[PDB]
């Protein structure tokens, strides 16, 4: 893996605006020398949005969310913890 | 996306050694603002290999191979076609 600067972020936004980034989830085809399952990606991020602003990147790897492993998460569980957060979120990326 | 350093790069290599990288297809699960289908990825760099010499990273994205776009591309595709280059490659990542 290694890449991707080791961020531990924590982002905060208006009630009625989003925090400003995209997720994706990408399953692996292929058993081989590295590692199968799950993983989230940012894949958006809005200028000037929060999460630009907290330090976000497009290709970050969402590894803790609020203190939450994220590993075998489905796209759908990533979304309803950040939604679980209000208008606060805790962020260690990859 | 925009992400990783983009290349133009060309490995050569020794007849009875591999190139020394790993690639891996990645399907998103998921629809939305983004964009779906296919995309491989080198996951791991042998160190000292002519890969690594190439300048090439983990987390770099094939789109060109030898001149041949890869998307739509099954990982098995990705695999015949650097076979198919004997010592020599080009690739143009992401």
């Amino acid at each position: 893996f290694s890449w991707s600067q080791r961020k531990l972020v924590t982002v905060e936004k208006q009630d009625n605006e989003t925090f400003g980034f995209e997720i994706q989830s990408y399953r692996p085809q292929n058993q081989n020398a590295c590692s199968s399952e799950m993983f989230t990606l940012i894949c958006k991020i809005q200028e000037d949005s929060p999460a630009h602003c907290a330090g976000l990147q497009a290709g970050d790897v969402l590894a803790n969310i609020n203190g939450v492993s994220t590993e075998g998460f489905t796209y759908k569980q990533v979304v309803d913890l950040i939604r679980s957060s209000g208008n606060l979120l805790t962020i260690e990326t990859l």
